[PDB]
């Protein structure tokens, strides 16, 4: 059943030419078969014999399709695909489950080998040439070519897709209240019509395609809800999450653990609470991928406590456009955030978590911020809109922080939710010097090459110290200086430094960094009651 | 009409830029707009055989409540082959901008170049495949467009030109800048006249843009800190004016004394300072625009709704500098202010050098990417990079002067 649809012009990449690869030798069994199979689609008009005026060739194979001790074929276009032009979005991103709306019914039609229903650009066909050898390479091979979109070829989907989209426009319009989703060779149709109506329509549709030689399976040979959408299990009115099965195991190999933490990490998105910390520790030093690792007891408790989480399956709802979108956030730890999106409290649409690699230097609020952002993007992609937010941060806190931060930042319409732990400013450098406080003039220098440094200070109150450092660096010395100063200061301190990095802290006032040293200071700062940090040009008289 | 052939700079290939996700409302708007343009044959749905793409999106201008379709041909423009700016409106007493993008849609576009204008309306949640279009006429926002339509354009205007040589008319893409020193009465009226003149075929204030000097603080009594701060600033600032000196001052700063401690100035320092205040009374010498080099714009957030910027071609050699206060209403959102700011500064760049600056923005790419479009209101889109404001450059310009009272 071929189709009467205009072919999409297809041409090879810039200045390249058709495939020219040799045909493997075949058994009496692998040749007999392909001769039969090909003679089939041959009569079907799918392929056509070609003479020696075609210098191209693709390697044909023969594998006996499992669950059928019968033979089937397949061609290797790897080369052709290399030489074929590109097309646009062969998959502009998959619609996510939280973005759908409930329907009374959702049928799914396997257009199937509709790929072979769509006619290939007459001109291009020549490149699809392939050969069926003969026993003793006596008589030449029987040559063919595709007159229709071939399985495995680059342009196939793209073309099939658009073709489809065309064939579907008219029906779509006649039936606006119906929803079709074209994906691969599967046609997802849903509606809010009463069943009988729905049924009739699918039939109406089914016949529509059919008018285009587009054969699809009847109501007695379709697939039925739930529908497994990579990850989720889908029912016209709701979706679910598996649950996931953790293989209870004997010995654990590195590779195994990895694959494990993977599945696990994937899950934390839905089941926050999941933890893979100690499990991750089992990789440290791992010499080979197949070496077995003694699962530490800490690892047992964790791996265990996870199976439990993955017991309770997960139910979710679909998107109701009639309702606002609410996104709530939680800080599970330093750098970790959880969020859930729902319309009706507890009726979750979507959820997830994020681990924030401290990186150079951040602060919780900033991170909070980045979360929102990410979230906001996700939302839009799915709902074409952004969620009103519920955040564990007070408005005062936020206002204090952003109006003064050096970088431009923003949080869409949001509302504080008093769900501890709230994000707060761990500290704040005074805007001006502290009257009646020690003043520490700090300095630290290190020989770049020998890595020998000295850190120290002296105060207006006469106090002084100094330290010799081995295997250090300058930035470190500098900081160190500041560190000591904080160390020996007392609840109120004024610290003056010519450090470039100190200029950084002043400006970003980070509450976390990759540098253990910095962190050391961060902690110290938090401890102080009031700190005033000042910077002065280096090597000047000061 | 007979269409002029447009080609890409040799070696270049068409744009293949991914469409950013759009909010529902926009997508709708766009669809609407596009189905219409299609009827009118301006654009035509394309297939997949075409692999090129450019981002699109909608916006609304202040005083506009009708959704306008904007495209980002930046990439394309860069790849499109090449083919005059007066210094008058620079001085004009007033300038009015006009949107003449509508013209282009009259002129057809060379067929072989249409492919490259491919753009894609997205679908929420990827429910449906994208809706691929392509232009059949001159695209607004494209560089080739004001180019090709140059002729007709000039004609159309000559009568207004010739009967009013006391008026400057500058075109930069979809807009036309009309300047005159004629008081508002005659300006506005003459502009509307001009509109009619155009319709027939089918306020800015240039000088009140003076660079502000860097005024230094003055105290009755200075403290250790005050000085240290002042010194720090000066020392840095000496990369612009080498005339500045800071030794006398640094002298008083020798000795481990409390920041709050008060220090009286040595007559020597007092001069030193006085002397620097002088050097700072005027923009550094030797700074001349170089058409052959890129114009750069940095912006520093100053908090409180304030922002400072400097346009320059070589670091420290600022052609222009300025401060910007948030528009009434953006009382809570930086991006809004920041985008607004961007638009204003680009404008002047245009007015002045008839050229868009490359922006160095104090925001994280993601933040910017996610919301700029939301508050954009200009047919053009400048180039940008994301940065980390040095603490110092920020303190320095914070020091710029302001009117004693303002504008009343
Ligand atoms: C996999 C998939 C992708 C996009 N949409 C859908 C589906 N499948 C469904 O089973 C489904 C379930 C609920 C709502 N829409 C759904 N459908 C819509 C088509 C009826």
């Amino acid at each position: 059943p071929i189709s009467p649809i205009e072919t999409v012009p297809v041409k090879l990449k810039p200045g390249m030419d058709g495939p020219k690869v040799k045909q493997w030798p075949l058994t009496e069994e692998k040749i007999k078969a392909l001769v039969e199979i090909c003679t089939e689609m041959e009569k079907e008009g799918k392929i056509s014999k070609i003479g020696p005026e075609n210098p191209y060739n693709t390697p044909v194979f023969a594998i006996k399709k499992k669950d059928s001790t019968k033979w089937r074929k397949l061609v290797d276009f790897r080369e052709l695909n290399k030489r074929t032009q590109d097309f646009w979005e062969v998959q502009l991103g998959i619609p996510h489950p939280a973005g759908l709306k409930k329907n009374k019914s959702v049928t799914v039609l396997d257009v199937g080998d509709a790929y072979f229903s769509v006619p290939l650009d007459e001109d291009f066909r020549k490149y699809t040439a392939f050969t069926i050898p003969s026993i003793n390479n006596e008589t030449p091979g029987i040559r063919y070519q595709y007159n229709v979109l071939p399985q495995g070829w680059k342009g196939s989907p793209a073309i099939f897709q658009s073709s489809m989209t065309k064939i579907l426009e008219p029906f779509r319009k006649q039936n606006p209240d119906i929803v079709i989703y074209q994906y691969m060779d599967d046609l997802y149709v849903g509606s809010d019509l009463e069943i009988g109506q729905h049924r009739t329509k699918i039939e109406e549709l089914r016949q529509h395609l059919l008018r285009w030689g587009l054969t699809t399976p009847d109501k007695k040979h379709q697939k039925e809800p739930p529908f497994l959408w990579m990850g989720y299990e889908l029912h016209p009115d709701k979706w679910t999450v598996q649950p996931i099965v953790l293989p209870e195991k004997d010995s654990w190999t590195v590779n195994d653990i990895q694959k494990l933490v993977g599945k696990l990490n994937w899950a934390s998105q839905i089941y926050p609470g999941i933890k893979v910390r100690q499990l991750c520790k089992l990789l440290r030093g791992t010499k080979a991928l197949t070496e077995v690792i003694p699962l530490t007891e800490e690892a047992e408790l964790e791996l265990a406590e996870n199976r439990e989480i993955l017991k309770e399956p997960v139910h979710g709802v679909y998107y109701d456009p009639s309702k606002d979108l609410i996104a709530e956030i939680q800080k599970q730890g330093q750098g970790q955030w959880t969020y859930q999106i729902y319309q009706e409290p507890f009726k979750n649409l979507k959820t997830g978590k994020y681990a924030r690699m401290r990186g150079a230097h951040t602060n919780d609020v900033k991170q909070l911020t980045e979360a929102v952002q990410k979230i906001t993007t996700e939302s839009i992609v799915i709902w074409g809109k952004t969620p009103k937010f519920k955040l564990p941060i007070q408005k005062e806190t936020w206002e204090t922080w952003w109006t003064e931060y050096w970088q431009a930042t923003w949080i869409p319409e949001w509302e504080f939710v008093n769900t501890p732990p709230l994000v707060k400013l761990w500290y704040q450098l005074e805007k001006e010097p502290i009257v009646g406080a020690e003043t520490f003039y700090v300095d630290g220098a290190a020989n770049r090459e020998t890595k020998l440094g000295k850190a120290g200070y002296v105060t207006n109150r006469g106090r002084q110290k100094v330290v010799t450092l081995t295997d250090t660096t300058n930035q470190k010395t500098e900081l160190q200086a500041i560190y000591l100063a904080l160390q020996d200061s007392g609840l109120e301190v004024n610290i003056v430094t010519d450090s470039q990095y100190a200029l950084g802290i002043i400006q970003a006032q980070p509450d976390q960094s990759e540098s253990e040293l910095v962190n050391q200071i961060i902690e110290q700062l938090i401890k102080k009651e009031k700190v005033y940090l000042a910077w002065v040009p280096a090597h000047k008289g000061i």
